């Protein structure tokens, strides 16, 4: 089990850091060319860190002091430990410490229990932005308490005592709204939403009293599907052990209100129909929902009965709730716009750190970093957004509460995301190995079917001049992270490498020794 | 079997009338908005009435007294009885008795045996036009007698005695020419031709004597895809399959025998090279050297029972003298022209009732009714055409014998068929639910992708000006019959709804709750 | 055994001749239609003549006086004798059958104090000659001693035949050994091949690298053997030194290409070696500096193959065009001088398109080989003795242009592209049975013949009875096959069709 024991060091959040693997007894770094997405997934799984968010090569969390291992992990991605992974050691030189690999996993939450008589109950205390703080009890349900107790290994939660029972706590209140269903064993797996979360009374601090028996386990259904979020999508209901849809007959805002308040998504904005979020694959359970908009559950409405319908899947009902938040850039480059409460709105530029811009760019899936620009008219929704390290979406980023207020264009935020594609380890900026950003991490392109047309499309994507050479076999050096593309069958005139046909987004049989490079004109 | 026992009432012909289905023990009608073509087909099949001809909603056969059932028959179409179909009842009332559904089935013949000691023997009598007439043996073969006996549940026939053995006949003599093959169960399944049939001797009347034993049971050749009974690809049946001729050395002499076998007289054209389509099925007849005098296709110098050596693209077809075709010349408004004996000619206007014009319009497939117009150079074949109820083709209609003669311009038949498209349940004639006529019954257009281009096409096809609003989800009520069109992708400039791309003429997953509608300028 | 005792007579080379199966006491020929590929294979095996090369019909080796047998041999193929095969008793002497087996070598020992010892002599082109020891290794001596029933070899001390025998030592006969005599260099008169065999028949030999999917002997993906499984070599740092090592190890001269990226197809086996650091001087590939057995970070998409100096390929460039031979990594022409009809037939058959061809005048590329003299029996040009390889410039007058008759043909037809369909396979002109012979089959046949689309697909022997055997029946052509050989059907025998069921085609004029 300690054959290749991984660990994360150099990170300021629990499940991110420079990857160090212990070969028996010596802790040593890993070059980013020897650590694929599958190996990072195995590393995050073994450390109980959840799913891999990003592979950060080039010593993102600082260079390690010691020795660099020369083994390329050929993990299949389903392994439980890094010891079970097959590796391909190389006798020759390995790498430089300026290219150590770092991995960001998804369990960054760092929530604990403080000021309790028995070690595992008390005031819930959360750490974001480098400072501990009390969580608000407005959205601290018993399911969140159950997940927290399971994470701290004390079984289930007895109660969430409201008020300052365990103490108000010396610090500020964190407004994060954990949306745990109770079925997950870590608060980092829960969908948390801290953007614009409403202010909290000082004395309304969340707490929890766990059962304390580890052997004690939780014992026992509506969901929204294909909505591009959490509070929108096709209304899917569960009955007779099957996920079924609701026909959009007489499906109005009252029905949407009921399903949105049942899911904890606030009121509703749209009661969509005609399969707005895609046709479902399952029996239609309800046909004519006659909810008054006041009851707390959808099944307790005046429907036609389970399975009693005259509808098809082409008209499955779906909803868009008030708590449905969306993000976009309009002119990636343009004005940052957040879609909350059914209305698009700009984001305040105040306290917009580099981390927040990077989070926005990663969320939009077009860069790892970005920069704020002056304006090149809609009101401002949120302001003072402060993204910590670890969230790949803006909605987990604490900020001032939502306020529908008018904003001058000067103090809104315009950001230009960095290039999707970069050239690394080259003498100039127009030559080197092709790197592309997708899926949270920088990756490479393999040299299979890497002719000069692919070099042409890469050069015209970076803005460089015409392509000169399309190198193969990692001429400029082995790359970082996963191999996103191989067999790119470009015609040489595409607007970007993404439109070019290829075996896309991982699963390429190529290694990092076959990294594709280009030589553009200065 | 009595759970849903259908019956047809209010019809002058045997196999048509208002649809009444016994829901256990109470007789009640069915609304026309919850009776598709599959349910009508099951109804016709169960009642031993052949295939369904047309679904006539709106109390075509009369107002049904009693109760209306709100059960939407979800019949697949192949059920033996209506009791075996899925049922999707709705709690609310469906419609009034003014929208009772009616169904016309194929077996309208009403043929019987009269003036016999035993019920399985006597003079053949037939009922068309409300008159019990005595069929005569001009074309009454032994296959017709066998089918008549089998229909009457009397096993097989013995002989067809000539003269007035069972009586001359108390009334007038029908000239119908049944072309039974001896295998179909009912005389209504036989292809009958009574148009222009030759005058028949008064003392020669068809009579049949059967075996009288229900246990008795009987122990081929056909023309396919020719637009009639006496044209199309020649098909020979043996070894349980139907096969076509290779066309090689397929002369008019080889066509004379195949035409005289079916009773279609002499042969006009001996076609080939898939002239009537690509005939799927093994080819087992090649190098036909028929001399013409013989009366069987298999009696020729056949190369062998399976010496295919050919392709379905070289399939043999024939055109016979008794092949009949109909058209309107001036789309489907103009002079009535009938194609007999290889020439086109007019049709006499004398005794041309509304039923005959409706039959012509249905057969040409462009309306359910029509109207006689004044004249607005070819001879006249047939005159005094009298269509009864039940036939959808003009060739099953008794008429004066084919008399090639010159006729004045003031006595032929000019008809203008009704519009293929209509708007129902609207305040004005240019607003309401769009209904189209196809396949014998008035269906509706579903609302899937029913935009204003569709409404523009419909409004310009009706006859009035531009559209105002293309309605959705049965704004003016659920329509009658099937749903012919859905997902109509009109460009907005098509002259008629039939030019727009669509999922046309059935197999549409829509329901009558999704009936498209329009609003046109008055 | 003597129930059906076969023999080959009327052949110049040892293991070829007209088939004459003996019915106990009387020898009698066989009609060409009553003898299939499996029967010929069993015949070749029984007479210790190795595998069958071709079945020659129409009295290729003359007509044998006697009684022709009407029996039909339903040999499965693996029978050790013609007696053991099932027989189906029920022709003319002009249709007698002959077979050419693969052990045509006729190599012997002369001038020795013992019958199992002496100088090696070989007989090709009808003249006994002294094979010499330019490439006479100890494996060839072992194979010769085993063939002569002399045990194993001990040491190797008319005109001179320059044949190169590439025996591995495990071959029971010289005909089984791969032999290359095309363009072999001259050889000193005093330097000839000899062998002293042990003379102990009870004595036996005792105990790998290979190239596969190369279309020859000295090219293809490098397969190395380890731990009981044949594995590949990754092409990482697989430069020309590694190819030199694996080519000189296999006796294939120097190397022209060290191919990678699975040029000769992706192997199916564990990649054994990854980073070959051969200096080009060691005699074995495993003696190179590598990452070690099994240590590799490669896939099968990058298997390492080579193309060696002795790799030879044959092509015709316009199956008609100038004859070209690919030796030493460079394509080149073949000399027209002394181009006998046998050599043209061998060339046409090796191109896989005929059994005969006509020498034609030309309608630049330097010349490799000249004075090529193919004997009877080889089916490849590489085994035909000739003048040595020489890189020289030639005018198109002395170049070789050959127009071979393609395997598909139509015969007894009013036009060129009408008649019964006949194919060529195994040295005999067969006919296709009209089982499921539809217009798709005729389309394929007409497209292969090079004329317009088919008009009719006749049956029932429309254009007369075909000669020879029947190779094809129940051909399921889809109408778009380039050649009739790509159509999925039971091919080259195992057909009960008679000549009355010969298929025919009618194409456009
Ligand atoms: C939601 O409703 C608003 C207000 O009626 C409308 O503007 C918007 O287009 C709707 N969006 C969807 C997806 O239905
Ligand atoms: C890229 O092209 C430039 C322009 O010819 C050349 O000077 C440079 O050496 C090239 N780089 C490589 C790595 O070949
Ligand atoms: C049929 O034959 C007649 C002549 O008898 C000719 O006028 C007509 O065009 C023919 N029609 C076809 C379809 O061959
Ligand atoms: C059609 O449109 C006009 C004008 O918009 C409206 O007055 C009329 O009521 C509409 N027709 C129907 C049936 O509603
Ligand atoms: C072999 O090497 C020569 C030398 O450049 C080259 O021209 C040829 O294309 C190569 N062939 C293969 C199959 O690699
Ligand atoms: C080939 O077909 C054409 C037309 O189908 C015919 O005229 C010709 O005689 C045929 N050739 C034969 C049968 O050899
Ligand atoms: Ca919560
Ligand atoms: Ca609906
Ligand atoms: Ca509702
Ligand atoms: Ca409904
Ligand atoms: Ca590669
Ligand atoms: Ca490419
Ligand atoms: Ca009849
Ligand atoms: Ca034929
Ligand atoms: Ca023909
Ligand atoms: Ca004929
Ligand atoms: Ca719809
Ligand atoms: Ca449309
Ligand atoms: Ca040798
Ligand atoms: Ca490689
Ligand atoms: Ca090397
Ligand atoms: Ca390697
Ligand atoms: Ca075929």
């Amino acid at each position: 089990s300690a054959h290749r024991e991984p660990r994360l060091v150099g990170g300021d959040i629990p499940c991110s850091g420079r990857v160090e693997v212990k070969h028996g007894d010596t802790w040593g770094s890993i070059c980013d060319s020897d650590f694929s997405l599958e190996a990072a997934s195995v590393l995050c799984r073994e450390l109980q860190c959840g799913t891999v968010v990003s592979i950060l090569g080039g010593a993102h969390f600082g260079e390690g002091n010691g020795q660099i291992w020369a083994e390329e992990f050929q993990c299949e991605g389903h392994e439980s430990h890094l010891s079970l992974c097959p590796v391909a050691p190389r006798p020759e030189g390995t790498c430089s410490h300026s290219r150590d690999v770092g991995v960001v996993c998804s369990r960054y939450t760092e929530i604990r229990l403080v000021n309790g008589k028995t070690p595992c109950e008390g005031r819930v205390e959360l750490k974001t932005l480098g400072a501990w703080g009390s969580l608000c009890n407005s959205h601290w349900d018993i399911e969140d308490a159950h997940v927290l107790c399971q994470q701290l290994k004390c079984g289930v939660a007895l109660s969430t005592p409201g008020g300052a029972r365990f103490g108000k706590g010396n610090g500020q209140i964190w407004r994060h709204m954990f949306h745990c269903t109770g079925t997950e064993q870590h608060m980092g797996d829960c969908p948390v939403t801290a953007l614009g979360a409403s202010l909290c009374p000082s004395e309304q601090v969340a707490s929890v009293i766990c059962s304390g028996n580890q052997s004690q386990t939780l014992s026992s259904q509506l969901r929204l599907v294909n909505g591009g979020g959490r509070c929108a999508g096709r209304v899917e209901i569960y009955h007779e052990g099957s996920w079924g849809t609701i026909c959009d007959d007489s499906w109005d805002l009252s029905d949407a209100h009921v399903v949105c308040r049942q899911l904890g998504c606030g009121e509703a904005i749209n009661a969509t129909g005609s399969a707005h979020f895609g046709e479902g694959t399952g029996p239609i359970w309800l046909d004519e929902m006659k909810c008054n908009g006041k009851e707390s559950r959808i099944w307790q409405c005046h429907s036609h009965g389970w399975g009693q319908q005259n509808c098809r899947h082409k008209e499955d009902a779906g909803v868009i709730c008030s708590e449905f938040m969306s993000l976009r850039l309009t002119s990636c480059a343009g004005r940052l716009e957040v879609f909350y409460n059914g209305a698009w709105g700009t984001v305040g530029k105040s306290s917009m750190s580099e981390t927040t811009v990077g989070v926005v760019c990663r969320q939009l899936g077009c860069a790892d970093k970005g920069k704020i620009n002056p304006a090149s008219s809609i009101p401002m929704w949120v302001d003072n957004v402060q993204c910590p390290k670890g969230p790949d979406t803006l909605w987990q980023c604490p900020s001032s509460p939502w306020e529908k207020r008018l904003a001058s264009p000067s103090e809104e935020t315009w950001i230009t995301c960095d290039n999707k594609i970069r050239l690394q380890e080259g003498p100039t900026s127009c030559s080197g190995r092709v790197e592309i950003w997708h899926g949270g991490s920088w990756g490479t392109v393999c040299d299979d079917s890497w002719d000069l047309d692919d070099a042409q499309v890469v050069c015209q994507q970076l803005g460089c001049g015409p392509a000169l050479k399309a190198f193969k076999e990692a001429e400029f050096g082995q790359g970082t992270g996963p191999i996103w593309l191989n067999e790119v069958k470009c015609k040489g005139n595409e607007s970007s490498l993404w439109d070019c046909p290829a075996r896309r987004w991982g699963h390429s049989e190529c290694g990092h020794k076959e990294d594709a490079a280009v030589n553009c004109t200065d």
